[PDB]
This record gives C-alpha cells, sequence and structure tokens, in this order.
C-alpha cells in the first residue's frame, strides 16, 4: 500500500509492475538478479534483513511520506517506521534511475527460470 503508493509516485508504474519483477522483487528472492531493476530488489530485501535484525519488523510497518520537488520526505512515529521508510525510498529511487532498462518481459517472471548464485548481501 505504502510502498506501493512511493512506486507509483516515482516511476509513473503501477505497483503491480514491480512486484513479482525478475528474481527478488516481491515476497522472497535468490539466484542472479536479472538486470538493474531486479538488483534495486536486492538491496531491498538486504535492507530488510538488516531492519529485522534490529527489532523492526519491516513488512509489517507502516510510516508516512510525502514527495514534493524535492524528493521523498520520510516520517514516522517509530524509528522502526522512519527506517523502513527509507529502505522503501532507496529502493523507489533505484527504480526511477533504472526506468531505461526497466523491461516488461521481466514482470511476472516465474522464478522457475531464476539461476546462478545468490550474491551475497
Ligand atoms: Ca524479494
Ligand atoms: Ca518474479
Ligand atoms: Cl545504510
Ligand atoms: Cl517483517
Ligand atoms: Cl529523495
Ligand atoms: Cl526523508
Ligand atoms: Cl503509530
Ligand atoms: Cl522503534
Ligand atoms: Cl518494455
Ligand atoms: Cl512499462
Amino acid at each position: 500500500v505504502q510502498f506501493g503508493v512511493m512506486i507509483e509516485k516515482m516511476t509513473g508504474k503501477s505497483a503491480l509492475q514491480y512486484n513479482d519483477y525478475g528474481c527478488y522483487c516481491g515476497i522472497g528472492g535468490s539466484h542472479w538478479p536479472v538486470d538493474q531493476t531486479d538488483w534495486c530488489c536486492h538491496a531491498h530485501d538486504c535492507c530488510y534483513g538488516r531492519l529485522e535484525k534490529l527489532g523492526c519488523e519491516p513488512k509489517l510497518e507502516k510510516y508516512l511520506f510525502s514527495v514534493s520537488e524535492r524528493g521523498i520526505f520520510c516520517a514516522g512515529r517509530t524509528t522502526c517506521q522512519r527506517l523502513t521508510c527509507e529502505c522503501d525510498k532507496r529502493a523507489a529511487l533505484c527504480f526511477r534511475r533504472n526506468l531505461g532498462t526497466y523491461n516488461r518481459k521481466y514482470a511476472h517472471y516465474p522464478n522457475k527460470l531464476c539461476t546462478g548464485p545468490t550474491p551475497p548481501c
């Protein structure tokens, strides 16, 4: 919902165009990322992992944000909510930055096609 709103504001695409992209976007992730957008998702998964190790529940946290001409501003009552926002912001910025190589063929990519090693965080 929130991450999804952020993705839409930053990329011009519906949130559904990222939610099962490549090997990393959406739940889980293994093998080698298909492209730069998928690397965004690999880094996002790593970011959430760091937050879980800090005591946060980033898959559940809800935060506040705005998008102005100046960028994305994150907020929230708790530090865990602000951290979750920051992980999402990095990923949404990374998606935007890689719009040029986004490929519709990797949307809803069947994870059975994912091959190669799993890069470490
Ligand atoms: Ca993932
Ligand atoms: Ca996929
Ligand atoms: Cl960091
Ligand atoms: Cl979580
Ligand atoms: Cl920003
Ligand atoms: Cl911020
Ligand atoms: Cl709250
Ligand atoms: Cl906290
Ligand atoms: Cl395309
Ligand atoms: Cl598109």
